[PDB]
């Protein structure tokens, strides 16, 4: 019933982030739709600022006043944050083990950050993140628990619904879940007769089990998979909305994940970064043909291109 | 303008707990009376169920599965019964390391006792790791909205207790106490005013009210008023920098003379950190409060000593 966002959370988003990002065009493949016996949409957040969709989550959390905005998300969300931080006039921090390679470090400070140094330990992360943003006077802002993001990434779907007037069904690529939360929102307000479906590895199948027993059940160990960005588990805000708005989860192998980003780059010619193949391996998986024969337009986040 | 509870919230939780808590009466010491110059009332939260005033905001949180928190002192056993009333369990995040006399009191009030190291991470690691792993909730002793809410009770009873008071003065440690009686004060009589008395071995509290910012204690403070050593926190703070009129520092002496005070001229077994209170309104600083502000309550807030 009542949810960490309303729909009308992820409006006030549309509005307060459009005017500095793109409204990504949606792409298709014959080659694609001859695989899966489907008739697919690509929507291409590889295309989106910053190289992901995350610029979506992470502005509007900027323009919902703070002097600096914190993360120790250094990926995809660091990139983000850091880019909407440089739009509204103020730092970001980046907290970073100290032992990352050279190379890391040196892509972090690339994309503008100031860097701080933690330990390389889940607890460092948050307290050294924690200081600097209580020395800063700033804002933490997590990569998809946090709800102005979950609302800003929400958005993707609003502007789905609109490009493929008579689409069945959004697939989305699962790791903390706020793309995932935030779509399923948005399409269960909007139009609940379109499916909602995640796509997830099976090497960090924590989504998959959570709704399979019914609670939220985080991966124990640190996930191992070449789909780094949705390494996260899904937490205490996203889990409420996977649970109730969801349709469907489907995993795959790392195997599938590594063979659907090859045919992206070599059929689609678009230069994905292997987590936005975790998508498109899903619609190929051999469990997705269970999927009703009448859920034939089916659009495919393709979340990012940052590689 | 807007802060993590509501006059309303407040009033709901009275209702809410009303037939489950005691309320208190407000005693008169004409020897205090004659030290402060004032007109005292004291508000006896150490007659409370419990001990303290604490199962207010417990009951509250838990009648808003079972309970889980690493505050283990008066909230531990306010939250312990709370959850007893309602068929629950309650798990205390203790640290091994705790003396054997320590884990005996804690288990002699009725907790289910979960191990932990002595530090913040592993205490607050280990009570997630035990909230999961029994679908219940953590209730936190000060910064949590329905414990918060429930303490603000507290001011619905001396409002109506004692009709023609000017002012409240109020031990503050998380700040739940201060925060709830603070926005049920200035929401229903904004003349009255609100006080704070601080240990100055732990004042957070008076210097986030100075510098205007929150200004948590950088070590883990030394004082005999153990129920306040706790920084004010995220929620707690708006409330105490806008609503809260003045906070009174007292040093470790004052507070253990007004706490042998009370014991010897009042006959009340309060426990030093209720003392902090009456210690505030005997320093020196408080004869800088006006003449007008005449009468004058202050809460005795635990007896559990
Ligand atoms: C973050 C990320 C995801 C997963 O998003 P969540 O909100 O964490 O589920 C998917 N694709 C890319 C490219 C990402 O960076
Ligand atoms: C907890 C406690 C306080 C302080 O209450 P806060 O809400 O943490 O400020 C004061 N007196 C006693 C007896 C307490 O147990
Ligand atoms: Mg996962
Ligand atoms: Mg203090």
């Amino acid at each position: 019933a009542q949810y960490c966002i309303s729909f009308a959370d992820v409006e006030k988003a549309h509005i307060n982030i459009r005017d500095s990002i793109h409204l990504t065009p949606v792409l298709t493949s014959s080659i694609l739709n001859q695989l899966t016996g489907r008739n697919l949409f690509f929507k291409c957040e590889l295309f989106q600022k910053t190289g992901s969709f995350k610029i979506r989550g992470a502005l509007n959390a900027v323009r919902s006043k703070p002097k600096a905005v914190v993360t120790h998300s250094s990926g995809n969300h660091g990139q983000a944050l850091t880019y909407a931080a440089k739009l509204e006039g103020i730092p970001a921090y980046i907290v970073v083990p100290q032992t990352a390679p050279d190379c890391k470090k040196l892509a972090i400070q690339a994309y503008g950050a100031s860097i701080v140094y933690c330990e390389p330990s889940d607890e460092s992360r948050e307290n050294v993140a924690k200081r600097v943003t209580e020395e800063t006077e700033g804002i933490m802002v997590h990569p998809n628990q946090e709800p102005a993001v979950i609302a800003g990434q929400g958005t993707i779907a609003l502007e789905v619904l609109n490009q493929v007037p008579l689409v069945d069904a959004l697939v989305v690529p699962v790791g903390g879940g706020g793309m995932l939360a935030g779509i399923a929102i948005t399409v269960k307000a909007l139009k609940p007769s379109v499916k909602v479906y995640a796509a997830e590895p099976s090497n960090a199948d924590d989504c998959y089990q959570s709704k399979l027993k019914g609670k939220l059940m985080p991966n124990l160990y640190p996930p191992e998979t070449i789909a780094d960005g949705v390494k996260s588990s899904i937490g205490l805000n996203t889990w409420p909305i996977i649970r109730d708005l969801v349709d469907d989860i489907f995993t795959v192998t790392e195997d599938e994940i590594k063979c659907a980003t090859q045919l992206v780059w070599e059929r689609m010619k678009l230069l994905i970064e292997p987590t936005a193949g975790v998508g498109v391996a899903a619609v190929l998986s051999q469990h997705f043909q269970t999927v009703s024969p009448e859920v034939k337009n089916i659009c495919i986040v393709l979340s990012g291109g940052n590689v």
